[PDB]
């Protein structure tokens, strides 16, 4: 769990946000509804609630979050 680019292969292990606040499964619909899943982005690594890049976001990974006020957040990822 390293990160090189906007972490665009990342397929790394965490789950919490830059702010420590933990990620959202992508497969559950609460307290957001996530468009991007493993059912529809099934190359994507959508698995549990670690930090993805479905959408090569040039600000590197991220998750939904569990907070019902914050929608989506940025990943403190070590640095490859
Ligand atoms: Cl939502
Ligand atoms: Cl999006």
């Amino acid at each position: 769990e390293c990160k090189t680019g906007n972490g665009k292969n990342y397929r790394g292990t965490m789950s919490k946000t830059k702010n420590g606040i933990t990620c959202q499964k992508w497969s559950s619909t609460s307290p957001h509804r996530p468009r991007f899943s493993p059912a529809t982005h099934p190359s994507e690594g959508l698995e549990e609630n670690y930090c993805r890049n479905p959408d090569n976001d040039p600000q590197g990974p991220w998750c939904y979050t569990t907070d019902p006020e914050k929608r989506y957040d940025y990943c403190d990822i070590l640095e490859c």
